[PDB]
C-alpha cells in the first residue's frame, strides 16, 4: 500500500487546455488572414530557395505584450512593406513569450495565470495582424503542442539558438506548415544548424495533440524550406564578412550545399545593446551589396520607441532585451532595400 | 486545409496514460523499488551517502527477455556490492538522432521496421513493470519529449536529459516536475556551463505543455527538482573523464549557485570514442581520483549487455531470428563478464574513499 507518493510529487496542479478545434472556430481565420499566412509562406520560400533575389527581413518587438501596441505598430509596418516591395519581404516578429512570462502565460501583464485567456488573447492578436492590417507573421517554436493554436495564422517559425541541437525540435520542424529558422550555437557553432536543416527534411515522428486535444503521435513530411541564422556566441559576433565566407565554407560541404543565410542583427551580434544593431546591418548590407548572393536577409528587434523598461509602463517601449525606435527601424530597411538594388545590378 | 497539416501525413491518438496504468498494474514491490531507488540515489546526489550511484545497462532495450536475464544478474551484483554501489538499470526504450537502423522499442516493439505506438506502449511499460517487480531492480530512461513520461514516470527512477536537450527550456521545465533525478549531460562540444545552468534552472518551479493522466493538453504547474546534477560525456572530438576536466568543472561548480553538484562520468559514448573496448580504461581512470580522495565524483555511466559488441537488424531474415542474444543492435556495450570486472573495481573504489574520509 502506496499512498500515490510516487506520481506527480513534483507536479503543483494541471490546468487544461481548451481543444485547438474550439479556439481555432471560436476565433476564426478570415479570408483576408489566410490570405497574409499564404502569401508570406510563399514569398519568404522564394528567398529561401533561391527563385528570388529580394532579402527576408524579420523585425518586429523581442516580445508582444500589449496587443493595441502591437497592432498600431503593424499599420506602420504595413506600410513601409509595401514600400519596399520589390526589395524586401517584411514578416513582423510576433513573439509571445522569451519579468515577463509571456502572453500565453499572462495575458494582463499582471503577474497571474489563465493559459485560456492567453490563449484567446494571442490568437485573436494573431488572427487582426494577418486579417484587420494584413501582414505576415512569425513566431518562436517552444513546444509540440502550442502550434497547434497559432500555426494556421504563422507563416515563418524561428528555433532558438539554446534547441537547435534539440531533436525533438528538429522532429516539429518536419511537419510545421510554414518556413522555419535555425539559429546558430550559443557558442558560434554553424554546423549544428546545418545539422538540422538536413534533419528537418526528412519525415519524423513527434509527440503532439490532436486538434481536439488528444495525446497522439505525429507523421510528417518534411521540411525543405529551412535555413540558417547567424546570431554569434556569448564571446563573438559572426556577422563580419569573416565570419559569413566561415559559414559558407562549411555550408559547401554540407548536404545541403543551397543553405542561404540570415544575419542576426540584435542579441549578442550587437552585444545585446541596441545602438550596434545599425551598424550591424550596415555591413551585412554591404556584403549584400558587394554582390553576396548567399546572404538572405536579416534580423531586427525594433518597436514603436527605442530601448527597454521594466514592469504604469511606458508605451511602445519593449519589456524584455533591447530594442530600437521605429525612425531608426525606417532607415535601417531604407539602407538594406538599396543594399538589394545594387546586388541585382551586380547580377545583370 | 492549404494552410493547416500541409507537412502533417497523418495523426495516431494515443491510449491514454491512466489507462495503460490500469492495464499494466504497478505492483506493490515495483513501487517499493521505484521508491526506494529514488531515495538511494538523491542521497548521493545531496552528499548524504558516500555510494557510487550507477547507471549501467544496453544501450536501447530491443528484447524483452533478453532484458529481464540481464536485469536478474544485475540484481545480483548489486546485493552483492549494496554496500558500494546504488545500481540503476539502463532502460532506454528508444535510440534518438541518427535515421539509420531502429527506431526504439516504443515506435519499434517488433523489431521490423514496423509502427505500432499502442502495441510499443504496452511492451515498454510491462517490461517495466517486470524489471521493478518481477526482479526488482531500478531503472532510469532519457526524458525525450513532455508526453511519453506520463506513461512511464510512475515506474522510473532516474531520467536523463542528453547532450543536445540540456540546453532545451522546454526539457528545463520538464525536469522541473519530474518525481526523479535528473542528470544533464554537458554539451555536445564538451561544455559544463550549460549542464549547472539547467540543474539550477530546474531547480525552481515552471510551467510546460503537457498532458493529462488521460491524455488531454494541459499546462502543468512544477515544484522543482533539487535532485539534479551534471554528467560529464565528452565532446565531438574530446574526452572530459580525466583529472583536468574533472576539477575544471569543480572549480566551475564552486563560482555557481549550489556548489553541491556532484558530477557523474558517462564512461561510454564520446569518453570512449564509440568503443565499448575503452569502456574499462575510462572508468578505471575515473575509479582512481575516487579512490584518491576525490568526493566529487558520485557516480558513473556503463554501456553494457549480455554480450559484447553490437549488430544490425535491417534487412533479409525479416526479424528477431537473424539477431544474436544479448547483442545491442545500436551502438556499442561490454559484455556481462566485463561488466562484473567493471563493477568490481568501482566498488573496492568507494571503499578506499571511505577509508580516506575517516
Ligand atoms: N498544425 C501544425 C502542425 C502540428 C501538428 C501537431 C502538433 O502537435 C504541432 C503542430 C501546422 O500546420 O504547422
Ligand atoms: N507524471 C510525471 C510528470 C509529468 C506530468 C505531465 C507530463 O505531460 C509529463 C510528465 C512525473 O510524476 O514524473
Ligand atoms: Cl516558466
Amino acid at each position: 500500500p502506496i499512498p500515490e507518493e510516487y506520481d506527480d510529487t513534483r507536479i503543483m496542479g494541471y490546468d487544461p487546455l481548451i481543444p485547438p478545434a474550439l479556439l481555432q472556430n471560436e476565433i476564426k481565420a478570415s479570408k483576408k488572414s489566410l490570405e497574409t499566412v499564404i502569401k508570406g509562406r510563399v514569398d519568404a520560400s522564394r528567398i529561401i530557395g533561391g527563385k528570388d533575389d529580394r532579402c527576408l527581413v524579420i523585425v518586429g518587438p523581442c516580445s508582444i505584450h500589449d496587443p493595441e501596441a502591437a497592432l498600431e505598430y503593424a499599420n506602420r509596418l504595413k506600410k513601409i512593406s509595401e514600400e519596399l516591395e520589390n526589395d524586401l519581404v517584411i514578416i513582423m516578429r510576433a513573439y509571445l513569450e522569451k519579468g515577463w512570462k509571456g502572453l500565453i502565460n499572462d495575458p494582463n501583464v499582471d503577474n497571474s495565470f489563465d493559459i485560456n485567456k492567453g490563449l484567446r488573447v494571442s490568437r485573436k492578436l494573431y488572427a487582426d495582424l494577418t486579417g484587420a492590417v494584413g501582414i505576415p507573421i512569425g513566431s518562436e517554436m517552444l513546444d509540440t503542442i502550442s502550434p497547434q493554436y497559432f500555426s494556421d495564422l504563422l507563416s515563418f517559425g524561428a528555433v532558438g539558438a539554446r534547441t537547435t541541437e534539440s531533436q525533438l525540435h528538429r522532429e516539429l520542424a518536419s511537419g510545421l506548415s510554414f518556413p522555419i529558422g535555425f539559429k546558430n550555437g550559443t557558442d558560434g557553432n554553424v554546423g549544428v544548424a546545418l545539422d538540422a536543416v538536413q534533419a528537418s527534411s526528412k519525415g519524423h515522428h513527434f509527440m503532439g495533440v490532436t486538434k481536439n486535444g488528444l495525446a497522439a503521435i505525429t507523421t510528417t513530411k518534411g521540411n525543405d524550406h529551412c535555413f540558417i541564422i547567424l546570431r554569434g556566441g556569448k564571446n563573438l559576433t559572426n556577422y563580419d564578412l569573416q565570419s559569413v565566407q566561415s559559414a559558407k565554407s562549411a555550408i559547401a560541404k554540407s548536404s545541403n550545399p543551397n543553405i542561404k543565410i540570415m544575419i542576426d542583427c540584435s542579441h549578442d551580434n550587437s552585444k545585446k545593446d541596441y545602438r550596434n544593431q545599425p551598424a550591424v546591418l550596415e555591413d551585412v548590407s554591404r556584403q549584400i551589396e558587394a554582390g553576396e548572393n548567399a546572404l538572405m536577409g536579416v534580423m531586427i528587434e525594433s518597436n514603436i520607441n527605442e530601448g527597454k523598461q521594466s514592469m504604469a509602463l511606458k508605451y511602445g517601449v519593449s519589456i524584455t532585451d533591447s530594442c530600437v525606435s521605429w525612425d531608426t527601424t525606417v532607415k535601417m530597411l531604407n539602407n538594406l532595400a538599396r543594399a538589394v538594388q545594387k546586388r541585382r545590378q551586380k547580377n545583370g
